[PDB]
């Protein structure tokens, strides 16, 4: 099962993203978490997106694409995958198709702008792991340290008010189109769309999710 996940910046896409892979074993490839190992990891592919995240902008279709590529060709992609973050552009979106990257479900989880900078305040990670936790709204069982491993949780750079503004207008203008895009193409019969209610209680839309996958 090969799955898309569409959406502004902090609709809840990552948090999601946890739950399918847990429930239907298939990777998570989430280009925000590869690309910001990358540039902790100073690894030549995607070190080079240290400044463009800082300064919340899109990285090059080009680099972005080439990682993509990459991940899909591990061994664990064989039998699905989740693509959570990619395509973010038209042009990652038709390569995808020239490359036979043909997905079953586009998902799209739609949250109004007014909310999005709270969400994002109190958003904590475990880096390591790409775990996303909120302070209120999706608490880790022991303030400050994720679940799992105990580790100490911490904010992203690009987290702060002035850096998602810049995402949301890069979202409009960039991403946005791509609901159209895969509308189109479940119109023709190519893949599934769904439409998920990103207000709703973490829990309820986990439910919804379950609903339209299985
Ligand atoms: N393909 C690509 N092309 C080019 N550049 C690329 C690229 N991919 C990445 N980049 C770059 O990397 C940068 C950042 O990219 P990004 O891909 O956005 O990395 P991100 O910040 O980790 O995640 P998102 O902004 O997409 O939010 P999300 O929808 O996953 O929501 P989350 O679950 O965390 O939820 C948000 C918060 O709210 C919470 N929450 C979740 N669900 C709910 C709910 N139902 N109710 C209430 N709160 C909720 C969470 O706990 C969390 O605190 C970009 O600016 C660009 O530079």
């Amino acid at each position: 099962m090969r799955i898309i996940l569409l959406g502004a910046p902090g609709a809840g896409k990552g948090t999601q993203a946890q739950f399918i892979m847990e429930k239907y074993g298939i990777p998570q490839i989430s280009t925000g978490d590869m690309l910001r190992a990358a540039v902790k990891s100073g690894s030549e592919l995607g070190k080079q997106a240290k400044d463009i995240m800082d300064a919340g902008k899109l990285v090059t279709d080009e680099l972005v694409i080439a990682l993509v590529k990459e991940r899909i060709a591990q061994e664990d992609c064989r039998n699905g995958f989740l693509l959570d973050g990619f395509p973010r552009t038209i042009p990652q979106a038709d390569a995808m198709k020239e490359a036979g990257i043909n997905v079953d479900y586009v998902l799209e989880f739609d949250v109004p702008d007014e909310l999005i900078v709270d969400r994002i305040v109190g958003r904590r990670v475990h880096a390591p792991s790409g775990r996303v936790y909120h302070v209120k709204f999706n608490p880790p069982k022991v303030e400050g340290k994720d679940d799992v491993t105990g580790e100490e949780l911490t904010t992203r750079k690009d987290d702060q008010e002035e850096t998602v503004r810049k995402r949301l207008v890069e979202y409009h203008q960039m991403t946005a189109p791509l609901i159209g895009y895969y509308s189109k193409e479940a119109e023709a019969g190519n893949t599934k769309y769904a439409k998920v209610d990103g207000t709703k209680p973490v829990a309820e839309v986990r439910a919804d999710l379950e609903k339209i996958l299985g």
